Protein backbone atom coordinates (compact mmCIF):
# COMPACT_ATOMS: atom_id res chain seq x y z
CA UNK A 1 0.00 0.00 0.00
CA UNK A 2 1.02 3.80 0.48
CA UNK A 3 3.98 3.79 2.90
CA UNK A 4 3.81 5.73 6.25
CA UNK A 5 5.90 8.09 5.15
CA UNK A 6 4.14 8.91 1.81
CA UNK A 7 1.16 9.27 3.31
CA UNK A 8 2.86 12.01 5.83
CA UNK A 9 3.72 13.55 2.94
CA UNK A 10 0.65 13.47 1.53
CA UNK A 11 -1.37 14.62 4.19
CA UNK A 12 1.23 17.34 5.68
CA UNK A 13 3.93 18.43 3.10
CA UNK A 14 3.41 20.81 0.40
CA UNK A 15 6.98 22.79 0.54
CA UNK A 16 5.72 24.56 -2.95
CA UNK A 17 5.02 27.94 -1.15
CA UNK A 18 6.50 29.81 1.47
CA UNK A 19 2.80 31.07 3.03
CA UNK A 20 -1.04 29.79 2.08
CA UNK A 21 -1.99 33.58 0.50
CA UNK A 22 -5.51 32.35 -0.34
CA UNK A 23 -8.43 32.20 1.55
CA UNK A 24 -9.68 28.77 0.17
CA UNK A 25 -5.89 26.88 0.28
CA UNK A 26 -7.52 24.22 2.51
CA UNK A 27 -10.55 23.79 0.30
CA UNK A 28 -8.44 23.08 -2.54
CA UNK A 29 -5.49 21.33 -1.06
CA UNK A 30 -7.58 18.89 1.73
CA UNK A 31 -9.50 17.94 -1.84
CA UNK A 32 -6.12 17.93 -3.92
CA UNK A 33 -4.17 15.23 -0.80
CA UNK A 34 -7.71 13.25 -1.17
CA UNK A 35 -8.28 14.18 2.45
CA UNK A 36 -12.30 15.28 1.39
CA UNK A 37 -13.00 11.66 -0.86
CA UNK A 38 -15.19 9.87 1.56
CA UNK A 39 -15.73 12.44 4.48
CA UNK A 40 -14.37 15.73 5.11
CA UNK A 41 -11.00 15.15 7.34
CA UNK A 42 -11.52 17.72 9.85
CA UNK A 43 -8.04 19.01 11.08
CA UNK A 44 -4.83 18.79 9.19
CA UNK A 45 -2.17 20.99 9.55
CA UNK A 46 0.35 21.36 6.21
CA UNK A 47 3.91 22.34 6.43
CA UNK A 48 5.18 24.82 4.23
CA UNK A 49 9.20 23.93 4.71
CA UNK A 50 11.62 21.91 2.42
CA UNK A 51 11.51 18.41 2.66
CA UNK A 52 14.74 17.80 4.10
CA UNK A 53 14.22 20.46 7.15
CA UNK A 54 10.91 18.56 8.03
CA UNK A 55 12.93 15.20 7.64
CA UNK A 56 16.01 16.63 9.91
CA UNK A 57 13.51 17.56 12.86
CA UNK A 58 13.78 13.78 13.58
CA UNK A 59 17.22 14.34 15.11
CA UNK A 60 16.02 17.00 17.02
CA UNK A 61 14.11 17.53 20.15
CA UNK A 62 13.17 14.29 21.48
CA UNK A 63 9.76 14.41 23.32
CA UNK A 64 6.68 12.08 23.72
CA UNK A 65 3.93 11.92 21.77
CA UNK A 66 0.04 12.32 23.09
CA UNK A 67 0.09 8.10 22.55
CA UNK A 68 2.79 7.87 25.30
CA UNK A 69 5.44 6.47 22.57
CA UNK A 70 9.05 8.13 22.90
CA UNK A 71 9.84 8.38 19.06
CA UNK A 72 8.47 12.09 18.59
CA UNK A 73 10.78 15.45 17.68
CA UNK A 74 9.72 18.54 18.14
CA UNK A 75 11.47 21.55 15.65
CA UNK A 76 14.12 23.47 17.29
CA UNK A 77 12.87 26.28 14.63
CA UNK A 78 9.58 27.68 14.38
CA UNK A 79 8.06 26.74 10.90
CA UNK A 80 5.91 27.96 8.18
CA UNK A 81 2.45 26.07 8.00
CA UNK A 82 -1.27 25.91 7.34
CA UNK A 83 -3.69 24.85 10.07
CA UNK A 84 -7.01 23.60 7.76
CA UNK A 85 -9.92 23.21 10.12
CA UNK A 86 -13.36 22.82 8.95
CA UNK A 87 -16.22 25.08 9.38
CA UNK A 88 -18.74 24.27 12.03
CA UNK A 89 -21.16 24.24 8.49
CA UNK A 90 -19.38 22.18 6.02
CA UNK A 91 -21.12 18.97 4.93
CA UNK A 92 -19.98 16.35 3.35
CA UNK A 93 -19.52 16.14 0.13
CA UNK A 94 -18.94 20.03 -0.05
CA UNK A 95 -16.43 20.31 2.28
CA UNK A 96 -15.22 23.25 3.81
CA UNK A 97 -12.53 24.47 5.86
CA UNK A 98 -10.98 28.00 7.45
CA UNK A 99 -7.52 28.80 6.54
CA UNK A 100 -4.98 30.13 9.26
CA UNK A 101 -1.59 30.58 8.09
CA UNK A 102 0.85 30.09 11.36
CA UNK A 103 5.04 30.21 12.38
CA UNK A 104 4.83 27.48 15.25
CA UNK A 105 7.03 24.58 16.49
CA UNK A 106 6.35 20.75 14.95
CA UNK A 107 6.06 17.70 16.76
CA UNK A 108 6.20 14.39 14.39
CA UNK A 109 6.77 10.75 15.29
CA UNK A 110 9.58 9.08 13.59
CA UNK A 111 10.06 5.47 12.30
CA UNK A 112 11.61 3.21 10.09
CA UNK A 113 14.93 3.35 8.00
CA UNK A 114 15.42 6.11 6.85
CA UNK A 115 14.28 7.27 9.68
CA UNK A 116 11.36 10.17 8.98
CA UNK A 117 8.21 11.78 10.13
CA UNK A 118 5.04 9.39 9.79
CA UNK A 119 2.67 11.32 12.04
CA UNK A 120 2.00 14.52 12.48
CA UNK A 121 1.52 15.40 16.11
CA UNK A 122 0.77 18.66 16.95
CA UNK A 123 2.24 22.22 16.59
CA UNK A 124 3.71 24.28 19.25
RH1 LIG B 1 -0.98 9.09 12.34
RH1 LIG C 1 -1.92 7.61 10.77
Amino acid sequence: KETAAAKFERQHMDSSTSAASSSNYCNQMMKSRNLTKDRCKPVNTFVHESLADVQAVCSQKNVACKNGQTNCYQSYSTMSITDCRETGSSKYPNCAYKTTQANKHIIVACEGNPYVPVHFDASV
